[PDB]
């Protein structure tokens, strides 16, 4: 026990890569409604 383990550097790359793939994909389903739209 106290061991001070520290979760350092890349890993919150993942993190990171996480919220920017995930705010990729919510903006294709705009871009999918929105061009739907456009041909209604």
């Amino acid at each position: 026990k106290k061991n001070s383990y520290s979760y350092g550097w890349s890993f919150y790359f993942g993190a990171l890569s996480f919220i920017i793939a995930e705010m990729v994909g919510v903006l294709a389903v705009h871009m999918f409604i929105d061009r739907h739209k456009q041909l209604t």
